[PDB]
DNA sequence: ATCGGCTTCGCGCA
DNA sequence: TTGCGCGAAGCCGA
């Protein structure tokens, strides 16, 4: 009934006479969720209800109010969404490995389902969970069109080798979603406290302007499943046609803007591809866009899955390692610390501008992110430091941060992963180089700089 | 084979 | 700002 290559058995065994509970984690949405549909499926063939369980963890302390509210404001809207289909959602606070354990016990779950994520800490949690349960345990890729473990059984060296695999698998996986049928059988803190608690927890780290005013502008992106869908519709109707020709222009904003929604799972990219595919646009712009949400977004999962040190210098390709190592003792033009990068006090004002876009909006322009990471590698004392600075700023300040897409982007920029070797230079070696004067022939750099000049002088 | 083609490069010049 | 060919560069896969 559903394509069963989207399921992997974690733990086998006997079905409890209790509810089917979805350990929701990555795909925080009620529609177009292959994982919650699997849950409803084996629930219905069991005459049991489905419930959903979410577990909140101290990981929010590692980022910002901006993300925590994006996720929490979302989950309030999910709660109404599930409840109106008779699906209870329960919200746990703590370590999954040992609270999902207690839950499975306290409620005698018939079976357990979770979505798929390649992040290391999730594979730790699944382990702590299996060790402590005896009921079955399933994982479902609800996040990729083509399940990650089916797309490829190895690390793909680049897109041109991955892309033929994905598209061969595409006609059998690109399909429509079925309706989420409500519970036939009507079947731990409240959500409002966790929001306010967390906020009081994070306020003293809040980026403030020099006049105590918060730096973040929460209005560029309304959180939520509802909201996500208006973003994609308006993008397919207004911006898709221009995506190819205007995407590399930080002065326009012809991006789809879906990445904070995708990251928190508030929208499936399968619904997106689906709607794009029937859309009558420029074939140029579709291909470019399909390629970003399909090849690049998914090889970003393949990356982390097959490379446990996805955030490490060790996961760069051999040639990139030799090159950067050969240039470790090169004199650097400038050397900034994390904090000088952080507050945009470099000599480059294009760079500082993108540091200001990231600080205030929560979302740096896809093209600028690539310049940003490279001038970090140029102006830091070592690669490993460069890498560690760009991760830290990516996850602290991007709304889409803490994401497979993030590590594999940084790897690309600093370490050449999924890229190729270019003319050898000082410091950066054979890693692909970008310049301010290459930026000038592509967009009106002065316009970008002008937009974010009013922040730097009043940052501290 | 073994060779072309490779996300998002820079640069000069029309 | 446009595009177009060339440049330096390591390596996958048909
Ligand atoms: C230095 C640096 C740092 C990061 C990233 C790249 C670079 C160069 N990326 C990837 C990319 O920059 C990001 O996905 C886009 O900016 C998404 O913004 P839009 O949704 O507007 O993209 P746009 O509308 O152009 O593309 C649509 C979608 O395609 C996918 N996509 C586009 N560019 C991609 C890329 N380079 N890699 C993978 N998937 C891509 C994403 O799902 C994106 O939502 C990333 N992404 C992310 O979600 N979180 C992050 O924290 C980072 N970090």
């Amino acid at each position: 009934i559903m394509n069963p290559k989207r399921i992997r058995a974690l733990k086998s065994g006997k079905q409890g006479d209790g509810p089917v509970v979805y350990w929701m984690s990555r795909d925080q949405r009620a529609e177009d969720n292959w994982a919650l549909l699997f849950s409803r499926a084996i629930a219905k063939e069991a005459n049991v209800p489905v419930v959903v369980v979410f577990c909140l963890t101290d990981e929010f302390l590692e980022a910002g109010i901006r993300q925590y509210e994006f996720m929490l404001k979302g989950l309030q809207e999910l709660e109404v969404s599930l409840s109106r289909k008779k699906i209870p959602s329960f919200f746990l606070r703590g370590d999954p490995g040992e609270k999902i354990s207690r839950f499975v016990k306290d409620y005698n779950a018939g079976t357990l389902v979770t979505d798929f994520s390649p992040l290391r800490i999730k594979n730790q949690w699944i382990e702590k969970v299996i060790s402590g349960i005896s009921i079955p345990f399933f994982e479902v890729d609800a996040h990729n069109v083509v399940p990650c473990w089916e797309a490829s059984q190895k690390h793909e060296y680049a897109a041109h080798t991955f892309r033929p695999k994905l598209y061969a698998l595409l006609p059998e996986f690109l399909e429509e979603f079925p309706e989420l049928e409500p519970n036939s059988v009507t079947p731990v803190e409240t959500l409002s406290d966790v929001l306010e608690t967390g906020v009081k927890a994070l306020l003293p780290e809040r980026a403030l302007l020099k006049n105590k005013d918060p730096l973040f502008e929460p209005w560029h992106f309304e959180p939520g499943e509802k909201a996500a869908k208006k973003v994609m519709e308006s993008f397919i109707a207004d911006r898709l046609d221009s995506y190819g020709a205007l995407r590399n222009d930080p002065t326009k904003n012809m991006l789809s803007n879906l990445s904070p929604y995708l990251h928190f799972g508030q929208i499936s990219s399968q619904r997106v591809v689906l709607e794009v595919e029937k859309a009558e646009s420029n074939p140029g712009s579709k291909k470019a866009f399909l390629d970003e949400i399909l090849i690049w977004k998914e090889i970003s999962d393949n990356f982390c899955y097959y490379n446990p040190g996805y955030d490490g210098f060790e996961s760069f390709p051999s040639w990139a390692k030799e090159s950067l190592n050969a240039h470790r003792n090169d004199v650097r033009s400038h050397i900034y610390t994390l904090e000088e990068f952080e507050a945009g006090k470099t000599h480059d004002p294009l760079w500082n501008a993108s540091q200001m876009e990231l600080l205030s909006t929560g979302k740096m322009h896809g093209y600028m992110r690539m310049y940003w990471a490279k001038k970090i590698l140029e102006w830091s004392e070592s690669p490993e430091k460069a890498l560690e600075i760009a991760i830290c700023l990516n996850d602290r300040y991007e709304l889409d941060g803490r994401d497979p897409n993030g590590y594999a982007g940084i790897a690309w920029s600093i370490g050449g992963v999924h890229d190729r070797a270019w003319g050898e230079r000082e410091v950066t070696g054979k890693i692909r180089y970008m310049s301010y004067e290459g930026c000038k022939r592509k967009f009106d750099v002065k316009l970008y700089i002008e937009k974010y000049s009013a922040l730097d002088k009043l940052a501290a």
